[PDB]
């Protein structure tokens, strides 16, 4: 098994990411208008990067590779000063096809020299090597490397890699707790909730559960879930609410789901009791880096659920490590 | 009431055209527009934003609560018009969102409401619905606004009669759709679409989710190969919606069938991609083309719900209007 080992390499991945950042920081200038392209988990990472770009005063837009390829006219792309292609393998056909249609500067984010790096002007090669078909610590490592570069390019002070790495070590301390939730509550479906930067994390968490456990998992911007989506949550459902600073509406939402019979796990940077059945408190970090510790938590949850179902997260049925056409 | 309301789609198109003509010279839609809505109204907001971009403007859509609590993470920028979409016009979140907006506001709703009272202008399309689940109002709202957008941007008007008749053709598929539900007892479903058909896929999935308390998912057509397809097997129905399919679509259909899933292709093409079920719809102007797809997915969701002994009019746990 490699998936669990790879999730546990998250702390080191942060350090590796910082090293890459420092090597290329004075070689790559990130502009104001940036387009982020990726497929699957890399698309969710693209969404996260676009969001943090907007958070820091820039203009970031993210699109799934195939939507850019065949339906770009329906998206608010506008003028692009830099196109960022994200691919763990650097060999996904769609990203290669997408970038070849772009004429502006191109930056690749991948784990190794590849077809992708060969067609980009420069790349962030973060060696967060993964043998599992399911992406885990590379998501987190890629995010940190680019975030550092973005802050640097925009004239902001650097983040403390050591502190962020330690924060993910704290996330990993919840391994036993997470395993026991999986062993005690045999949920049949699950919903991940998050807002802002935590929304793409919810999307990624849902995909991890989907791929690793061949599972009925959904993800939504925190409060959007009340609009019909919540109809599928009952006593067989685990609702995972991820929130940095909860307020009154969060307590009401937790209670609403419990009233439907569902159990609720709250992953937050707050000690507040919202009425949740399970609680995971993570170290609060700079707003942009704060989502990082959440990733190993949702990855561990998906891994243990997969094992509890006798499934192999390293090679989910029907999936290829690299999607080609 | 849900079925009756779905079948009112043809008349809804006509009602929509009437509203458009009444307000077309009272408000001219600008280049930069922000679209806000919750649930199905968010998916309609995405669709409107997309067609705005398609016609040369700049449209951005965000769920109401994301605008309320996390606007900084979104590429909103300068806004010349804010469009608030709400079937009821009473959703707390949309009202909270618009009260914070100082730029010009346009509401899209079915009736005089709290929403219309806080907007500068409104498209009140009387596609009244008693069902908790939104059906023909989605389609009617879209057409009314599309006409207004085309008009504002200097494009010729769409033929409401032709579009209305196209939805009548969609309704002819009612008993075929019932037969699909009867002949293949699927346990989960995936809706696929690209461009304007992606928000339709999202809406379709929500209809199935609400009406049938069902495991339904939706993705941009080819994005589904990236991990998501792992949950599709012999108990899955995959619904591919595509205007003009090409080689990749045939390969995708074959890919799902190889996993054991059955495939329904809803398209404006006579091409056989290897699908198990086929629904061909009248091809319309690119922007209006998604319209006939809505009654199809609404009917599929309705009949699946009834087959499960559920009441689509009032799904468990849901309120007609989400209030705080």
């Amino acid at each position: 098994m490699k998936t669990l080992i790879e999730i546990k390499q998250t702390p080191d991945g942060i350090i590796k990411a910082d090293k890459v950042f420092n090597k290329v920081k004075d070689k790559i200038s990130l502009p104001n208008r940036i387009l982020y392209l990726g497929c699957g988990s890399s698309h969710f990472l693209s969404k996260l990067l676009a969001m943090v770009t907007n958070m820091h005063g820039g203009l970031g837009i993210a699109l799934p590779c195939s939507e850019f390829l065949y339906s770009k006219e329906t998206y608010p792309i506008g003028e692009v000063e830099l196109a960022v292609g994200i691919s763990r393998s650097g060999e996904t056909t769609e990203i290669l096809l997408a970038l070849e249609k772009i004429n502006v500067k191109k930056l690749g984010i991948t784990t190794r020299e590849s077809s992708l790096t060969r067609m980009c002007d420069y790349s962030l090669v973060v060696p967060a090597i993964e043998e599992s078909v399911v992406m885990t610590h590379s998501f987190t490592s890629f995010y940190f490397a680019y975030l550092q570069l973005l802050r640097y390019s925009y004239g902001l002070p650097p983040l403390n890699a050591g502190e962020i790495s330690k924060a993910t070590e704290k996330s990993l301390e919840y391994e036993r707790y997470i395993r026991e939730i999986v062993e005690s509550f045999d949920f049949q479906n699950i919903i991940f909730l998050g807002s802002g930067l935590l929304y793409p994390v919810a999307l990624e968490a849902s995909l991890k559960m989907k791929e690793m456990s061949i599972f009925w998992s959904e993800a939504y911007p925190t409060f959007e879930v009340r609009h019909g989506f919540k109809a599928i949550a009952d006593e067989k459902t685990l609702v995972v609410l991820m929130v940095e600073e909860p307020f009154e509406w969060h307590e009401k939402l937790v209670k609403e789901f419990k009233n439907q019979g569902a159990k609720v796990l709250v992953i937050s940077n707050s000690p507040q009791d919202l009425g949740q059945d399970y609680s995971i408190e993570l170290p609060r970090l700079s707003k942009d880096a704060n989502p990082i510790p959440y990733l190993p938590i949702v990855q561990l949850l998906s891994y243990y659920k997969a094992v509890s179902r006798g499934l192999n997260p390293d090679n989910p049925r029907f999936l290829d490590k690299v999607v080609r056409w």
